[PDB]
């Protein structure tokens, strides 16, 4: 299953996850990408922001959804 991950800039990155797979494994997968640490990797979906412990499946993110990339620093 494909997720977008669209960036700040105006960056589409896609990901080919199993909606079984975690937000942390979505984040190494970036890693993998993109080459940013998961550490700075804040996900957005719709309204609030993901945890490392949970899947994709139940937040319930479909085929091709969109997800937003924010880079923490401290955080805002």
């Amino acid at each position: 299953m494909q997720i977008f991950v669209k960036t700040l800039t105006g960056k589409t990155i896609t990901l080919e996850v199993e909606p079984s797979d975690t937000i942390e494994n979505v984040k190494a997968k970036i890693q993998d990408k993109e080459g940013i640490p998961p550490d700075q990797q804040r996900l957005i979906f719709a309204g609030k922001q993901l945890e490392d412990g949970r899947t994709l499946s139940d937040y319930n993110i479909q085929k091709e959804s969109t997800l937003h990339l924010v880079l923490r620093l401290r955080g805002g």
